[PDB]
């Protein structure tokens, strides 16, 4: 019932979205909010509190040397083991103030000197490479310096920051489902430059959550809702363009549920065009069936697709945007809103760059005018991005 403070909501359904032939995974999850004061609007975000994997917690317990059977008041009582699971960010990289604190408690002079060094101005380049670039966890830094043994209070006050909640762009509309909060969540699983195997904290928890639809002893999590400006226009007559691939599809599923929801009790839809992208029609084409239904009805006018690993061609959403550069510019002159959701470092940037180019050819403006023009779709509120 608060952004800072969560509501114990349960997991009703949890399903894999990829096919058994997919090499990756994407979970569809539904939070049951019946009887909770939680309310949400299309395009809003849901924050989720999660916990650490037990192996990671155990490595911390090894390193810290506490009795897990100690109870204590995190600034009502809790055990060391549960505090590490739910309140300690163990896997991100220690800030410099956290290294300072470890050094204070490092009984090896050389280890204590190295910790203090990495936190000093003199050590900034080294910190950037050995800690940040390599994505070394608090648990690794601590193993590198085993004489650093901070007391329980310091550890939670200065060494480990709290385990932040993870945000997901809600993928359902309240009209279609006012009792369920829908999330679409890619399983994260990387290897750091230093070679640590990292399981995404919240995306692994979601992947393995037990839903009430398969057992009574079901999973639950403290959730909460964050209002966003990623909202549909006032009236359906306004034409809209939705661009996100992969999990960038999430908000638009709510968008299409909302169009349809209004559509049953309302006016004709404006043209809807959705650019989707994924690896293979037979692997990660999440929500395929639902999308064709949205087409059979009037929810979405059209669904361009981009498959980047299936077939000879590496097709991306922006590549499918340039081919359709004529129709979308017409959409702009008709007053269309444009939505971009998904990966922020590559796709959004690439899509942003493509957008600037399309106006030049289909608008006859120079680079500066195009830039100012696009900047002005943003200010007007017609160009929206939900990226991460
Ligand atoms: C507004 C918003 C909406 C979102 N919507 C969605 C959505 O709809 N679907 C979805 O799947 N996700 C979404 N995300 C992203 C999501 O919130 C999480 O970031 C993502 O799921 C990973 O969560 P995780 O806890 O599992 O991974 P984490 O455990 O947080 O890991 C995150 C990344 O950090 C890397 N990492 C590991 N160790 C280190 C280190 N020491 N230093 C630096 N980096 C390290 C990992 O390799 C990994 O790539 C959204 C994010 C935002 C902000
Ligand atoms: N390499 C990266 O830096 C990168 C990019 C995106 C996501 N991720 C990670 O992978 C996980 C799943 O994310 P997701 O499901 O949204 O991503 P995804 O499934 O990897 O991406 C879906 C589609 O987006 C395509 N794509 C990749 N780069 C693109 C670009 N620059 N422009 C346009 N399209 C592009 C992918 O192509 P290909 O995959 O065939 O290249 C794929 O076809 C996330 O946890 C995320 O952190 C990593």
């Amino acid at each position: 019932h608060d952004a800072q403070h969560p509501c114990q909501a349960n997991v009703a359904v949890r399903r894999e979205l990829h096919t058994p032939a997919s090499d990756r995974s994407c979970t569809h999850l539904e939070f049951d909010i019946a009887g909770t004061g939680l309310t949400y609007e299309t395009g809003d975000h849901v924050g989720v509190y999660t916990e650490n994997c037990p192996e990671v917690v155990e490595e911390a317990e090894r390193l810290l040397g506490y009795s897990p059977d100690t109870f204590f008041t995190i600034h009502s009582p809790i055990t060391v083991r549960n505090a590490l699971a739910r309140y300690a960010d163990l896997l991100n990289s220690p800030k410099k103030t956290s290294l300072v604190a470890l050094a204070t408690y490092a009984s090896d002079p050389a280890e204590a000197d190295r910790l203090r060094f990495l936190a000093s101005a003199a050590g900034k380049d080294e910190y950037a490479q050995w800690v940040v670039a390599s994505q070394r966890s608090l648990l690794e830094v601590m193993a590198e310096f085993p004489s650093a043994k901070p007391p329980l209070g310091v550890f939670f006050a200065a060494v480990a920051p709290r385990l932040q909640p993870r945000y997901y762009s809600i993928s359902s509309s309240p009209s279609m489902a006012a009792t369920r909060i829908h999330v679409t969540c890619a399983l994260v699983h990387e290897t750091t430059p230093a070679g640590r195997v990292h399981k995404g904290v919240c995306s692994t928890w979601i992947k393995n959550a037990v839903p009430s639809e398969e057992s009574k002893d079901c999973s639950w999590a403290p959730i909460f809702v964050r209002q966003s400006n990623f909202k549909l226009p006032a009236d359906p007559s306004v034409p809209i363009i939705m661009i996100g691939p992969g999990t960038g599809l999430a908000p638009f599923r709510g968008f299409l549920q909302e169009r349809l929801a209004q559509k049953e009790s309302g006016a004709e839809l404006g043209p809807s065009v959705f650019f989707f992208g994924c690896r293979n029609s037979k692997m990660d084409f999440i929500y395929e069936d639902e999308l064709n239904n949205f087409l059979e009805q009037g929810a979405l006018s059209e669904l361009v697709l981009a498959f980047s690993r299936q077939g000879p061609t590496k097709e991306y959403v922006q590549h499918k945007m340039a081919q359709k550069a004529s129709e979308i510019w017409d959409m702009i002159s008709q007053g269309a809103y444009i939505y971009v959701c998904g990966d922020a470092k590559g796709m959004a940037r690439d899509v942003h760059r493509v957008l600037h180019t399309i106006v030049q050819e289909q608008g006859s403006l120079d680079s500066s005018k195009a830039e100012s023009f696009v900047k002005n779709l943003q200010m007007e509120g017609r160009y929206l991005r939900d990226v991460w």
